[PDB]
């Protein structure tokens, strides 16, 4: 459902726990490489609470595998993203997504 590939290693020791706030920089892309969303374009980190299910399933399972300071590519199946319906206009039906995520800190 999510496959993690490291771009830059983190500390290899500090991984998120349920209920912590993950502070990330990210870029999300369709399978064709076209970015649809990026905190890097806004120039402001994005925050989510791990376990709240306020981000897609491939984020909570993928970021949970990351340590502080790690940058990684998360390849997310539609099953772990927006499924059969997608988000029409932005995310097509049955879309595989790629996110470039850096885990900045935990709060």
């Amino acid at each position: 459902g999510v496959q993690v590939e490291t771009i830059s290693p983190g500390d290899g020791r500090t991984f998120p726990k349920r209920g912590q706030t993950c502070v990330v920089h990210y870029t999300g892309m369709l399978e064709d490489g076209k970015k649809f969303d990026s905190s890097r374009d806004r120039n402001k980190p994005f925050k989510f609470m791990l376990g709240k299910q306020e981000v897609i399933r491939g984020w909570e399972e993928g970021v949970a595998q990351m340590s502080v300071g790690q940058r990684a590519k998360l390849t997310i199946s539609p099953d772990y993203a927006y499924g059969a319906t997608g988000h029409p206009g932005i995310i097509p039906p049955h879309a595989t997504l790629v996110f470039d995520v850096e885990l900045l800190k935990l709060e």
